[PDB]
């Protein structure tokens, strides 16, 4: 344990920021990093919330996986997003306007009841249905995120199995020789300090799943790819990949 703890701490120190990565193997949770107090600190979920937004919208018949969300011509933050696309396309791009459209279909009352029912973070979505995961009031700790990811990996979230499978398919980001990474990034740019997330699980070819949640402070000039770099170095050190 001491050797893994020192090595994983060193990956955050090398990144010149403060962070944790939580690992869930079976019944056991482990916390690593260079500022362990982050593990029980609440942060906005940022785009990690897209996982739950998608589950809620599909379960309640507000969308399907083949539906095309049309661009309405309004200016978006990235020209790439100014196109028609599916929920899965938008998941991979973190295209917030598509997920705002979905959230508005669900509506405030149903969204709040669902977030409370799932027990996600502090469970408060407030009164602004289309930005609550970006700026608050909804906040969640890294340990809460890893437990969400662990449930999702094992089809234990309180949604139909088919709904969980549909959203899982939107989250494949990488494969290492038979080991697949299902994860969602987040970057809260409208809070201070900024928060970076990568939450998901490793799915091994034998069916085993290991959930993880990386949480870091994003610094000025720091690349988004640092989230993946720290995560993969940590998973490799632990022998998970």
């Amino acid at each position: 344990n001491q050797q893994h703890e020192k090595a994983i701490k060193s990956y955050f120190d090398e990144a010149q920021t403060q962070g944790v990565i939580i690992i869930k193997k079976g019944k056991n949770i482990s916390t690593y990093g260079n500022n362990l107090t982050r593990a029980h600190t609440e942060y906005v979920p940022a785009s990690t919330f897209k996982m739950l937004n998608a589950l809620i919208g599909l379960e309640n018949h507000k969308a399907t996986t083949t539906e095309i969300f049309k661009w309405d011509g309004k200016k978006r933050s990235y020209p790439m997003w100014e196109k028609d696309m599916t929920l899965g396309d938008a998941m991979a791009l973190s295209a917030v306007p598509v997920y705002q459209e979905l959230a508005r279909r669900t509506g405030l009352d149903l969204m709040q009841k669902e977030v409370k029912r799932v027990g996600f973070g502090n469970m408060n979505i407030g009164t602004q249905v289309d930005n609550f995961w970006l700026v608050g009031p909804l906040k969640i700790t890294p340990i809460q995120e890893v437990n969400f990811a662990d449930d999702f990996a094992n089809n234990r979230l309180p949604f139909k199995l088919e709904t969980q499978e549909e959203v899982k398919k939107m989250l494949l980001i990488k494969e290492f020789n038979g080991s697949k990474i299902y994860a969602k990034s987040g970057w809260g740019m409208d809070v201070t300090p900024q928060v970076g997330w990568l939450t998901g699980w490793v799915e091994k070819s034998n069916g085993e799943k290991v959930a993880f949640s990386l949480n870091i402070e994003m610094k000025q000039g720091m690349p988004g790819s640092i989230r993946n770099e720290i995560t993969y170095k940590s998973l490799e050190n632990l022998g998970i990949i």
